[PDB]
């Protein structure tokens, strides 16, 4: 509904990042407003051949609404690179979260795994995947909640695509990494990945090699550190199930007594 230019804004502090951009704390010169300023360069996309997916991301999270979606306002683009105008999260990746303190309680785990699934429970209801739940993609907002960023790999369901692969599959259901077709339950093996992780402090699959990650994956190998308990560790062995049909609905996931006896 309006176009930018980088003249309207005042970059700030790196907050991160690699590749074909760096986030930068940016702003708004006319309001005063702060948000993130994504910067990718053509040549990196180009080269990449990731035109679509960049136009897909920027397309999908254009409309997504959601408290735990981060948001994304429009962009730009001058000679050399595009901009993505995005919300700003305050307190960081869930990442650095993760690194600092280790792993989460089961408080923390339950909340943000609820947050998540009320974010994902949204983009399902339009045939949306995710396929891309790494706590690196997962930012926290002024009052700490979660919010899920970045829809590049993102599509809609069902879904065949097979594309050259991340460098890690940690958190790719066992048909997604396999190549074969996919659909919504991709979201749900991550969803219960991401809550191993939570609560170990390492993903259930985390391997030397990347050969030795997929094996492991593909015949869902995962144990159990004393500390985890029975509660969790059924949420986490109903949503790892190699066929997609046995994975939870969101609602028995928001639902599970173990969720709801630590969810804030
Ligand atoms: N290290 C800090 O103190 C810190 C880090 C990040 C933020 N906030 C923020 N909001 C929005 C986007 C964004 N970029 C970003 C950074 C890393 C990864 C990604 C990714 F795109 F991968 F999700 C985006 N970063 C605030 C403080």
């Amino acid at each position: 509904k309006r176009q930018w230019a980088l003249e309207d804004f005042e970059i700030g502090r790196p907050l991160g990042k690699g590749k074909f951009g760096n986030v930068y704390l940016a702003r708004e010169k006319q309001s005063k407003f702060i948000l993130a300023l994504k910067v990718l360069f053509k040549a990196q996309l180009e080269k990449a051949g990731v035109e679509h997916q960049l136009r897909r991301e920027v397309e999908i999270q254009s409309h997504l609404r959601h408290p735990n979606i981060l948001r994304l306002y429009g962009y730009f683009h001058d000679a050399t690179r595009v901009y993505l105008i995005l919300e700003y999260a305050p307190l960081g990746t869930v990442y650095r979260e993760l690194q600092k303190l280790s792993k989460f309680d089961e408080q923390r785990t339950a909340t943000y795994i609820t947050e998540l699934a009320n974010a994902l429970s949204y983009c399902h209801s339009k045939r949306v995947i995710h396929r891309d739940i790494k706590p690196e993609n997962l930012l926290l907002g002024s009052a700490g909640e979660l919010k899920i960023a970045d829809f590049g790999w993102s599509v809609h369901a069902p879904s065949s695509r097979r594309d050259t692969l991340c460098g890690t599959l940690d958190y790719l259901p066992p048909e997604m990494i396999e190549g074969r077709m996919h659909d919504e339950k991709v979201d749900l093996w991550s969803l219960g990945v991401l809550c191993y992780e939570f609560l170990v402090g390492k993903p259930p699959f985390e391997a030397n090699t990347y050969q030795e990650t997929y094996k492991r994956i593909s015949r869902v190998e995962f144990t159990f550190p004393d500390f985890v308990t029975e509660g969790a560790r059924d949420l986490i062995s109903r949503l790892l199930k190699h066929n997609p049909s046995q994975r939870p609905m969101l609602r028995e996931v928001l639902e599970h007594p173990w969720i709801t006896a630590n969810s804030s």
